[PDB]
Order: structure tokens, then C-alpha cells, then sequence
């Protein structure tokens, strides 16, 4: 799964359109209206004439939450928050998280409430990420408005949408509540009142309208539009970026005229690419099977793009240039043509050595051990000589930082029994295999300074060390990319710069002819001269004819002078190809500096960090300990690289500009980088959202405000934090339609101290750090705004705040239990209350003495008075407390205040003219309390009447401590007035834009009050593909 | 292996868990019988001596 994610990742869906209404609250009729009454004639009401009304006509109406109940969308986020009326049970919303151990279907664990609300709020945001679409208008043919322009909604049954969407269009023939309200409004603020008509005979770019909506989701979609607008780019900038990327081998055009407005959100910030790169690097670590296919893909593309091709015979023919007699047993040319052994199918191993240059920070390319002599090297044998030659040519191409010492020791292992040099110890001796010398510590001290080698004892090794020290290739750099759109993901190197271990020089001529001034030939010349020195030896010769010494030096001059185009190609054409290819890669280059022979600077560790330790909040202090090392080596074949180096060939007639123009053109029509950018933005948004949401339930090192600390929550641990984070991840992936990994590298750990940074260290102890900056996130800010609003509007969401009092109250009065008189409430500071805690102990009564329970003060009191309980005390002693106290609560004079903090509620209505008793509901609620769960609190509320009614007894047993009736809309919306029961008129503050004539049209009242009639902006932008507006020249 | 791996339920409250753990364990207790047995054992040893 990981390598497929590395090659290509799912593109998130950002831009989506909504053609309905920008509202998520709904008014519903809990109780039916009493139209056929016997005081007013039925002809009064406008319901009998079938006028459609903006609001429900009922005795009681209430506001509930229903996300996207009026919308018409082209893509589905599928994260809706749907709320039933308060006369139904809504516990299922609050029992979805960590309530897996609850037995009853009707109960939820209070200590999980804060976890369930937060996730709920996240859902509320995720369903409202949409853009408002401009549909179309018509002019009014009736006098009901002053020729206003009314908007049309797609779909069936729009005749009810017209009545809902424009409250102020209704006539006023009546003195009802609705007619009074709508007569109090202003009449010129209905419909459209702005228009950006830029071109004749086309869609207007946007409109501004007055319509039914709420301010909260308007704010959310405003923030969303602002983000997408900052992400936007135009065709000319795309043209310039593509022209820069191709280094001039591709030309594309852009149009030049006034055109319609488009939306192409692709530009992001550099820190986002940094963070994505770090996440990917920790995602890939220590796994070769993950990164090998990347190099294979890049090598295939290099063959597709490049003019060089490999012709082995260029060696073979030269080898047949000299003849050796049929009176001898060993032949040099036969040894060459046997040990080189070409078959032209190994070209991949050459290309893989070049792709590796782009990734030396995470991958190391090393020569396979079998290329070395099987039992060690002896200078007397010819096979061992040419194996040394092959290795000495092949080593410089690798990115292994210990190649020079490997070559030096490969020769030193050849001289054992001929020359000796001092070593550092007895374990790493001169006869040690050269592959063992794989770290900077194994570099011998004689190699550093040349005085430790005798010029009289080992002159050959003296010369070889001098040759290596002063004639090794020099590193270089080239420029690439177009950061004005794509930015860059370079962590340690500066942006726009690509480092190479080999010096690069550009070409002056487009029709090249052979040249040997290139660095690669100069190296081979040193190598061949040094071979000649020890072959000419009279100590080597005795087993060989003098003509054989001559023929060895002859074949050393044949390969010295081979017509090899590979060296010139690498010096001039290959860097250009790498710079062209690199910006289109799905995993961008990642490098650490190349060092030639400077051992004090060889990199020895690359480490990413993902969390912090204990009592350390600053990343710079904890990075040095909490990091995890990354990297794997890769094995290459030496004979393939050597053959490719010796036998390179250009096409017979080559003009470089035409070749590269024809080759590069098709590959620039692909637009996967523009998808990768959006993927990066989504990853960063998700990380910040996770941090902000986790900070609410547990302590962390970031500064964040805390609005919901009045909701009870458990003592969270590492397991609870991980369990919450998995839900967050699931919601984030479902909303943006992603099937592959997201946030999952972070979750294999403790998410309460997360951080992202990287470092690398040198051999001498110097360390370099990268700490990307958090760019900010709009999803997290919208969630926190939702929390701010919820802090005041919790009643619409089904949650009541405070505590409850249990106690018998009996009267004929018609007040509501969600707003009780102050004399029924008592608190801790009330004189005469008793307060209980953990150590309550009941002692039974004897011979008529009353039973008693222990106060906090130590006094023991009987069962009558004003008690204060916390909820947990009743929870942990449920059965005993019921069986002791229920009789005294039902008939006696006992009243108990239960501290709950936040709770759900249920409403039951009744006819005030008849007898009503609430004992059954409250007994059920009391008896269903368990150590781990509670059900919804039952309330009994009278129905409001618009005319005279007689009174009757009623018994109440549960009241709330504070005002919790904010979810009520008007009562008796069709009658002139309400005579008995709770009385409420249509809330003026929600419609402030209509009721107050001196207010500006764009005012909002968040977070205190959510308006229900607003000004909305609707757009008509185009979203075409990049290929449609940018056209290349075929 | 037991040291490198191990976890809690994501909904643990120690009071509830340990009440539910201790009640049925203590409900089957045998300390009083053990005390009587020890008394008799000491009596027997002294008588033998």
C-alpha cells in the first residue's frame, strides 16, 4: 500500500456548489393550532383562505438543527447532523463516541459528553464546505413587492420555496402575531440588489441578495471562499511557469482578451510543501522495497528522453585491433572481453545510478560486494588487475560517501606480500576486505597524511594516494524549477538548486564532435598511467614474456583512447535532463550536501521527529533526542556501469535543440503536480485540525482557548486520545472523498505532544535542523467559531445547562419548568442547606426514631430539607439511594439538587384544564440511573391558550436552575394574542436587518445571536481544466 | 513482549473498575476461619511440647 501511495495519491475534492438555501436551522410545529374554536369565527383566520404563511401556524413552534435541509448540491459530503424535535428522544447523538460499554439503548455516559459534542461540531463544519451558486431571477408581476427580482431554485415544488424564502412579500389583512411582525418590517430589502455584469450576453459574475439564511453558515462559507480565492492563479502565470520548467524546449500560449472569471486554486505556501515532504519521509523510512520502484520509473523515463545509447562493440572492435600469437596461454584482450561481458540489457543499472543522485538524503547507492575479488586480490594475476580497473572506473559514479577509501583499499589489498603501510589496529588490517571499510571511522590515518607512507617502500601506493587526493571529481550545482507557482520542497539545500557530485559545463554547439577535455576521461588517464607503472615492473614480469609487458601497455593505450561519448554526455547533457525531469516527479528531490574528501563533513544520520518528551514544549530542545533515523543502501553492478561508461554512442546526425524539443513536448501535457499541491494543502489542514481538537480534552503545549469546559468529560488517557484521533481521521477522509492514508503516520504514537521537524548531523558533531512553520488552518478556525456560537446557543442543539431540583411542587399556576420562579431554587450559599460528598453513611432508625445520613460537617441529619448532591454519588449507590429516598421525595418534604452540568432533555405537553401528575416519568428517570449511564431528563410543560380556560391541579417534580427555554419560537402564531400559559412573540433580534431601519445591510450579531435573514453572495465562476486554456505548439 | 506492549481501555474509570473488582472477590472471603485455625494450631503445638 505504501509504495502505491508514494507513486500517486488520491486527489481531494475541493470545489463544490450549492444551489439551495444557506441555512441549517428549521422551525417546526410541535403542537397543532386550535382554529375551529368557539370564541372567534373561523372567517378571521388566514388559514381558512389557504394563504401560504412564512412560519408554521401552531400553538407552539420551536427551532431545531438540520444541516442542509434546503440545499441542492452536486456533491455529497455525507456528514449530516439531523435533529429530531424536543418532543422526541435525541440521546443517540450524544451516545456515539466511547459509549460502547453502555447496555441500555436509552442511556449515555455523561463523562463522554464533551467528546461527543466536539466531534458533532466538527461534523457541522464539514457539511457546510460549499460555494453558493447563481441560478436566475424573474421580475414580480404582482403588487406584492415593488417590482422586485425573485430568485428561482432548481427542482420540484418551488411554490413553497417562494413563500419560505421571502417573508416580507406576504400580505397583511389581519391582526395576528405573524401579520403584526411582517407589518413591522421594511419593504425595500427583498431580492437582488447587486450585479457584476462585465460582458454583454453572458452570465453576471456574482450577485448579492437578501434571503432566508443563518449567519453562522454564511460566515463558514465566507472563510472557505476566502481560502480558495487566495489559492487562485491565472493562465499567464501558468504559461510562464511551464516555460521556465522546460528550460526553453517547450512553448505554450495564453489568450489575450477580456474573459469570464475562472477559479483554479493551485498556489500554496512553501511551509506546506515542507511539512508534506517531512511526513512522506517518515512514511518511507528504512524500507528499500518502497523506494526502488521510484528509481525504476525515473530510469525508464531517462531512457525515453535521452539521445545517448549504448553500443558495446565500440570496445570489442578496439580489442581486435592487436593480434596475439597462437603460441601463448594467457591473453589480455581475451580477459577484457570475458570480464566486461556485455549484453546491452544492463542499461538500467546505469540509469539507476543517475536517478539516485536526486535522493542521496534517504537512499545510498553502493557497489555490490560480489564485484570485488572472491578471495582477495593478487597483482600477479590478470583477472585481478582488470577487476581493479573496473572498480576504479565504476566507484566515482556512486553516491556512497566512502568510495575513495574503498578504491584505495581495493588496491592496497592487491599489494599484500609486495608492499606494506601502517594501519590503525589489528582488526582493520591491510588484508581486510575493502567492502568492510564502510564508515568514516574506518578511514586509516596514513590515508590522511602522506608522510606515513614510505616513498622507498611503497612508492606505488604513495602515487595512488596523491592521484586520489588531488584528482577526484568536484561537486557542482544547477538551477531548476519555477517557484512562482510550484514553490519548492528543498529542506536543507536552498530552493531552485540541485546538487551533483560531478562538475557540469554547458555546451556551446548543437552539433557535437568528440572531445576529451571532460573530467571523466582525465580520471581514466590517471588510472591507465598508474596501471602502466606497476605493469612495467621487472618484479611482475618474470612469469611473463617481454612482449607481454609491451602488449599490456598497448592495450592500456587502446582503452585510454577509446571513442567514448558517455563522459562528454554526463558533463553537458545529463544535468539538463535531470533539471527538466525533476519538477514533474511525484516524490520531489531530497538531498544532503556532497563532500569530496572532507571527512569532518560526511553526513552520518538523518532523523525526523513526530512527538515531544516530558516537560519539554520547545522543538529545538527535544529534536535531538526524540528523532528516528532514516535510510537504506542500494546495490549496483560494477560491470554494467563500466561498460556503459566505455561504450556510449550518439545518433549519427544529432542536433540537440530539435531532439529535445521533440522529446520533451508530450510530457508537459500532464497535470499531476497540480493535484499534488491540493493534496499537500489538505494534509496540512488535517494536521492542524487534529491538534486543535485534541487540545480540548487534554493538556498540551500549544496556546488555545477553551470554551466547552462546562461540559463534563472523563480523565482522558493515551488510549482515549488515540481513539478520538481515529474518529477525527475517519471524518476528514470521508468528507473529502479520500481512500488512502491520512494522518496515520502520526497516530502510531501518543498524539498529545505532536511536532514535526528534521535534522542531520556531520561526523565532526555539527548538526542542522529544520522546523517548518505552522501555516494556519481554516477548518480549525471555523470549528472554534462553531464552539463560540454553541456556547450561547446550546439550547437549539438539544443541551440544557446547569443543574436540576427534584421536589414536589403543586399548584394551578402556568409557569414553565424551563424558566422557574426564583423562590423554588436554592444553592450552596443558601442558609439552611446541607451538602454531601463521598463519605455519606446511612444509619437506620429504631423504635420510631428517624433514620439519618451524615453531612460533610460531621452532623447527622434526617430525610427532610434542602440537600445538595453531586451526580456521581447517586450514580455509585443507585439502588440503595432509591429504596431509601423515593418515598420521602414522593410524599415527604425532601428536595434534592443534583449537580449535572450539561444534560439532554425531553418535553411532554399536557392540557391545563385537566389533572396532570408527573410522578411516573420522574420515577422512571430516577430508577434508570446506573453507575455508567443516564437517560434524558423529562419535563412537563403546559400548552398555551389564546382565550379563557379554567384551571386544574398539577404536580411537578423536576425543575431547572436557570433559563433553558431559548429554543422557543412564537406561541399562538395565528391568534391575535395569548391569554394563558407561556407567552412569546416572534424574536425581533433574529430579524434585526428588517426590523431596525437604520442598520447597515451587512451587519451580523455573532457569536451572541444567530440571525435568520441575511445578505448572501452568489457566484458563477468557471472551473475548466488547465489543458483547455493553455495550449502547446505541436 | 509484555513490557513493550500493553494498553488500557479508552473508557476506564478506576473507581468503577475497582469497585466491580473488589466486591465479588471480598464477598468470598475466608480470613475468619483462618484466624480460628491459627489459634487451634498454636494451642496444639504448645500441648505437644
Amino acid at each position: 500500500k505504501k509504495t502505491a501511495q508514494l507513486l500517486h495519491a488520491d486527489t481531494p475534492r475541493l470545489v463544490t456548489w450549492d444551489a439551495g438555501l444557506c441555512t441549517s436551522f428549521k422551525i417546526v410545529p410541535i403542537v397543532p393550532a386550535q382554529v375551529p374554536q368557539d370564541v372567534l369565527a373561523y372567517t378571521f383566520f388566514t388559514s381558512s383562505y389557504a394563504i401560504q404563511s412564512p412560519f408554521p401556524e401552531a400553538a407552539v413552534s420551536r427551532i431545531v438543527v438540520h444541516t442542509r435541509w434546503a440545499s441542492n448540491v452536486d456533491f455529497d459530503r455525507d456528514s449530516s447532523v439531523i435533529m429530531a424535535p424536543p418532543t422526541e428522544n435525541n440521546i443517540h447523538l450524544f451516545k456515539q463516541l466511547l459509549n460502547t460499554e453502555t447496555l441500555s439503548v436509552r442511556g449515555a455516559n455523561p463523562l463522554m459528553f464533551r467528546a461527543n459534542v466536539l466531534h458533532m461540531l466538527l461534523e457541522f463544519v464539514l457539511d457546510n464546505l460549499y460555494l453558493n451558486r447563481h441560478t436566475g431571477f424573474s421580475q414580480d408581476h404582482t403588487p406584492f413587492t415593488e417590482g422586485a427580482n425573485l430568485r428561482s431554485l432548481p427542482g420540484p415544488d418551488a411554490e413553497k420555496w417562494y413563500s419560505i424564502m421571502y417573508p416580507t412579500r406576504m400580505g397583511t389583512p389581519n391582526v395576528s402575531k405573524i401579520c403584526n411582525f411582517v407589518a413591522s418590517c421594511v419593504r425595500n430589502r427583498v431580492g437582488r440588489f447587486d450585479r457584476a455584469q462585465m460582458m454583454n450576453g453572458a452570465m453576471s459574475e456574482w450577485v448579492d441578495v437578501f434571503e432566508t439564511s443563518d449567519a453562522l453558515t454564511v460566515s463558514i462559507r465566507g472563510r472557505w471562499m476566502a481560502r480558495l480565492a487566495r489559492m487562485n492563479i491565472n493562465p499567464t502565470e501558468i504559461e510562464w511557469a511551464l516555460t521556465e520548467c522546460a528550460q526553453g524546449y517547450v512553448t505554450v500560449t495564453s489568450p489575450y482578451a477580456p474573459s469570464v472569471n475562472r477559479l483554479m486554486p493551485y498556489r500554496i505556501s512553501n511551509a506546506e510543501r515542507q511539512i508534506s515532504q517531512i511526513i512522506r519521509i517518515m512514511n518511507i523510512g528504512n524500507n528499500a522495497t518502497v523506494i526502488q520502484p521510484v528509481l525504476q520509473d525515473i530510469s525508464v523515463l531517462l531512457q525515453r528522453i535521452s539521445p545517448l545509447q549504448i553500443d558495446p562493440t565500440i570496445i570489442s572492435n578496439t580489442m581486435s585491433t592487436v593480434s596475439e600469437s597462437t603460441t601463448q596461454t594467457l591473453s589480455p584482450a581475451s580477459s577484457i572481453l570475458g570480464k566486461l561481458r556485455p549484453s546491452n540489457s544492463d542499461f538500467s543499472s546505469f540509469r539507476v545510478a543517475l536517478a539516485g543522485w536526486l535522493y542521496n538524503g534517504v537512499v545510498t547507492t553502493v557497489i555490490d560486494d560480489s564485484s570485488y575479488p572472491k578471495d582477495g586480490g593478487s597483482v600477479t594475476s590478470l583477472e585481478n588487475l582488470w577487476d581493479f580497473f573496473i572498480l576504479a572506473l565504476a566507484l566515482p559514479l556512486t553516491t556512497d560517501p566512502c568510495a575513495p577509501v574503498k578504491a584505495f583499499m581495493t588496491l592496497a589489498n592487491m599489494m599484500v606480500g609486495f608492499e606494506t603501510i601502517p594501519m590503525d589496529n589489528q582488526i582493520y588490517t591491510q588484508s581486510r576486505r575493502a567492502s568492510a571499510f564502510s564508515t568514516p571511522h574506518t578511514w586509516p590515518r596514513c590515508f590522511m597524511n602522506i608522510q606515513l607512507i614510505s616513498p622507498i617502500d611503497a612508492p606505488i601506493l604513495r602515487q595512488w594516494a596523491e592521484i586520489i587526493h588531488r584528482y577526484w571529481p568536484n561537486p557542482s550545482q544547477i538551477r531548476y524549477g519555477a517557484p512562482n507557482v510550484f514553490g519548492s520542497a528543498n529542506l536543507f539545500t536552498p530552493p531552485e538548486v540541485l546538487l551533483l557530485p560531478i562538475d557540469h559545463q554547458p555546451a556551446n554547439v548543437t552539433t557535437p564532435t568528440l572531445d576529451f577535455t571532460n573530467e571523466l576521461t582525465n580520471w581514466r588517464a590517471r588510472v591507465c598511467e598508474l596501471m602502466k607503472n606497476l605493469v612495467d615492473n621487472q618484479r611482475y614480469q618474470p612469469g611473463w614474456t617481454q612482449s607481454l609487458v609491451s602488449s599490456m601497455r598497448g592495450t592500456l593505450d587502446k582503452l585510454k583512447l577509446i571513442k567514448s561519448m558517455t563522459p562528454m554526455y554526463l558533463q553537458q547533457l545529463a544535468p539538463v535532463e535531470l533539471a527538466v525531469i525533476a519538477p514533474m516527479l511525484p516524490f520531489p528531490p531530497f538531498q544532503v550536501p556532497y563532500v569530496r574528501l572532507d571527512r569532518d563533513r560526511v553526513p552520518t544520520m538523518v532523523g525526523v521527529t513526530r512527538q515531544s518528551r516530558d516537560t519539554i514544549t520547545q522543538p529545538a530542545l527535544s529534536l535531538s533526542t526524540t528523532n528516528t533515523t532514516v535510510g537504506v543502501p542500494l546495490a549496483l553492478d560494477a560491470r554494467a556501469i563500466t561498460v556503459a561508461l566505455l561504450s556510449g554512442k550518439y545518433p549519427p546526425d544529432l542536433v540537440t535543440n530539435v531532439w529535445y524539443a521533440d522529446a520533451i513536448y508530450p510530457m508537459y501535457a500532464d497535470t499531476e503536480v497540480f493535484s499534488n499541491l491540493q493534496r499537500d494543502m489538505i494534509t496540512c489542514e488535517a494536521v492542524q485540525t487534529l491538534v486543535t481538537l485534541v487540545a480540548q480534552i487534554s493538556e498540551t503545549q500549544y496556546p488555545v482557548d477553551r470554551y466547552l469546559d462546562w461540559i463534563p468529560s472523563l480523565r482522558a488517557s493515551a488510549a482515549t486520545a488515540a481513539t478520538f484521533a481515529e474518529w477525527v481521521n475517519t471524518s476528514m477522509k470521508t468528507a473529502f472523498d479520500l481512500s488512502d492514508m491520512l494522518l496515520e503516520p502520526l497516530l502510531s504514537g501518543d498524539p498529545r505532544m505532536t511536532q514535526l521537524a528534521i535534522q542531520y548531523q556531520q561526523y565532526n558533531g555539527r548538526t542542522f535542523n529544520i522546523i517548518p512553520e505552522m501555516p494556519g488552518s481554516v477548518i480549525a478556525d471555523c470549528v472554534q467559531l462553531t464552539a463560540e456560537v454553541f456556547n450561547h446557543e446550546y439550547n437549539l442543539f438539544g443541551i440544557a445547562r446547569g443543574d436540576i431540583i427534584i421536589g414536589r411542587v403543586q399548584s394551578t399556576h402556568l409557569w414553565s419548568p424551563l424558566a422557574p420562579p426564583p423562590d423554588l431554587v436554592f444553592d450552596r450559599d443558601t442558609p439552611g442547606v446541607h451538602i454531601f460528598g463521598r463519605d455519606c453513611r446511612i444509619s437506620f432508625g429504631m423504635n420510631g426514631a428517624a433514620p439519618m445520613i451524615r453531612d460533610e460537617t460531621g452532623l447527622m441529619v434526617p430525610f427532610e430539607g434542602n440537600w445538595i448532591f453531586p451526580l456521581a454519588l447517586w450514580q455509585m449507590n443507585t439502588r440503595y439511594f432509591n429504596q431509601q429516598f423515593d418515598a420521602w421525595i414522593k410524599t415527604g418534604e425532601l428536595r434534592i439538587r443534583i449537580e449535572m452540568g450539561a444534560y439532554p432533555y425531553m418535553l411532554h405537553y399536557y392540557d391545563p384544564r385537566q389533572y396532570a401528575n408527573a410522578w411516573n416519568l420522574t420515577s422512571a428517570w430516577l430508577e434508570e440511573i446506573t453507575p455508567t449511564s443516564i437517560p434524558s431528563v423529562p419535563f412537563m410543560v403546559p400548552i398555551s391558550s389564546d382565550h379563557d380556560i379554567s384551571s386544574a391541579p398539577a404536580v411537578q417534580y423536576i425543575i431547572s436552575t436557570e433559563y433553558n427555554d431559548r429554543s422557543l419560537f412564537c406561541t399562538n402564531s395565528s391568534s391575535p394574542q395569548t391569554i394563558a400559559g407561556p407567552d412569546k412573540h416572534i424574536p425581533v433580534e433574529r430579524y434585526n436587518i428588517l426590523t431596525n431601519p437604520d442598520a447597515p445591510p451587512t451587519q451580523i450579531q455573532l457569536p451572541e445571536v444567530v440571525d435568520l435573514y441575511n445578505v448572501v453572495t452568489r457566484y458563477a465562476y468557471e472551473t475548466p481544466p488547465i489543458t483547455a486554456v493553455v495550449m502547446g505548439v505541436p
